[PDB]
């Protein structure tokens, strides 16, 4: 009697969720939450003209998925510290972490349709949307493959570049591209953007630990861009040692600093990439500098 | 020159992906496909949605990738070593793989959507009841860890519990359940009392396959139907060191048979909890029945 009315006025509403039930469960975000990728969309809007009340849910949007996939990343790439503060998932748990991430993903889809009330054009920004994240995913599933089953597959310069288009490409493209589909192409400028943003952030990494960092991407085991080309370089030029010394070494998953500093020291002296890497982003650079 | 050729193929290039990338970044996906009753819910609802076998097909398909990936997440969430018998995802192809390939299909299916209808009030509509019911699911699923992981920081009581069923488990049935109402040529509340059946009979038969099943619910230490109703009939009828008890089993996070059966015992002998959970089923379905 009373047990199934209960349950009648249960089934026939919409479930109930608190506003505490939100705040426990937003904990490895709001942790994470603690103006560039800001002051990136203020840039291109001195092109695409949109007005602050959209330009700031375009933001909104942008920064969920941005944290959601850092949140996520940290997890993948089993890394203690972003922002120089400790990971979320160490914190909270890799259970809460993924779920709490992955929802800020499906709050940020909810939040598109605050954009526009046009049908035709909504369905345009989510097919963006949609697009982008699948692109995110792919790039992102290929580096964490090739870095979890190494040496299965050794990427080449070409591998790693189309792995970059998606991996990272995938949120500048989709920031831009809901603009761009806003506005009252930059695409492969912000394309080249997120190259130049990838290899810097792979060299920077071991550069930084080189010359003072903690070269975490060594500990992590990633094809970065100098490692690609080392690997490839030391295949190609018979150094079988070496090549084969880079891959037991990334897959020590070490944080020892004397055996990160010698898979550095020997991409600079052995196989020249870190020399290789700097060029070719300045190269890049250039492109643009020379437009 | 010929370099700054090439990084213009590229950047004015849609990024390259490959058929055998994309069969790479499966082998998650497709490892937990090994494990027909989800069809037939989907074919006999149909009977009263009638929709056409063609788009009847994607609903499925949409249904079967969302409910496939919730589970490879649902696994690294629990720490789950087995999924009917096989060896989970994670464990053959590691977290950071599971996680993005999970996560990938989630969006795959989100595709699958605009291939519903073309009609774009009608997928404005159909993306809506997407996007809503997969937040349900998070929250709910998020509720449900929040409370095992803080525990004992917070006991929830049948009515929290039952609320965060509405959200966990309803949300796929209701998914399913909207996305054909709305392409019919409301069974919601109908749909809703099913996943909730389901479940407390999940939740139930994990401790009674164990007894008559690994009960890796204990282990998980997780606030189930049985446990929840323990917890309470205990600090209810003030049985201080039983309640404790139970609290110190779940927290061991054990995969000792012994202990298991303990707290197994603790709740077929001290509350009952096991038959309370039998007989609240039971009544659940005559709801249906009758
Ligand atoms: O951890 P960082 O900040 O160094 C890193 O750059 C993070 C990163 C790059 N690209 C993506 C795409 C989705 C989510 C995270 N992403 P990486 O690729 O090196 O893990
Ligand atoms: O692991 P199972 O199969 O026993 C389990 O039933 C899996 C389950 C139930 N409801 C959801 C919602 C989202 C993801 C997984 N879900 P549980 O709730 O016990 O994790
Ligand atoms: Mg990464
Ligand atoms: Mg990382
Ligand atoms: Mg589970
Ligand atoms: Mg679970």
């Amino acid at each position: 009697n009373k047990m199934e009315a209960k349950i009648d006025e249960l089934i026939n509403n919409d479930p109930v969720w608190s506003s505490q039930n939100e705040s426990l469960i937003s904990k490895p975000y709001n942790h994470i939450l603690l103006n560039f990728r800001l002051n990136l969309i203020v840039q291109i809007n001195r092109v695409m003209n949109l007005p602050k009340d959209q330009l700031a849910i375009v933001s909104q949007i942008v920064e969920l998925l941005h944290n959601s996939s850092l949140l996520i990343d940290d997890i993948e790439d089993n890394a203690p510290l972003r922002r120089g503060q400790t990971t979320s998932h160490l914190i909270f748990g890799v259970p809460s972490t993924i779920n709490t991430a992955n929802y800020m993903y499906f709050r940020a889809m909810q939040l598109v349709s605050q954009l526009t009330t046009k049908e035709p054009l909504y369905h345009n920004l989510i097919t963006i949307f949609n697009e982008e994240l699948i692109n995110l995913h792919r790039g992102q599933g290929l580096d964490i493959y090739w870095r979890d089953f190494l040496p299965e597959i050794i990427p080449t310069q070409e591998m790693y570049l189309n792995m970059v288009m998606n991996k990272t490409g995938g949120l500048f493209r989709l920031t831009l591209r809901l603009m761009e589909a806003l506005s009252p192409s930059l695409v492969p400028f912000i394309n080249l953007l997120g190259i130049i943003y990838q290899i810097r952030d792979d060299y920077l990494n071991l550069k930084d630990f080189q010359m003072s960092g903690f070269a975490e991407d060594i500990t992590e085991g990633k094809l970065s861009f100098p490692i690609v080309h080392a690997l490839n370089f030391t295949k190609t030029k018979g150094q079988t040692e070496q090549h084969n010394e880079i891959l037991r070494i990334l897959l020590l998953r070490t944080s020892d600093k004397d055996i990160k500093l010698k898979l550095i020291q020997i991409l600079e002296f052995d196989t020249n990439s870190l020399a290789y890497t700097k060029n070719f982003i300045n190269q890049l650079v250039n492109m643009i500098k020379n437009d």
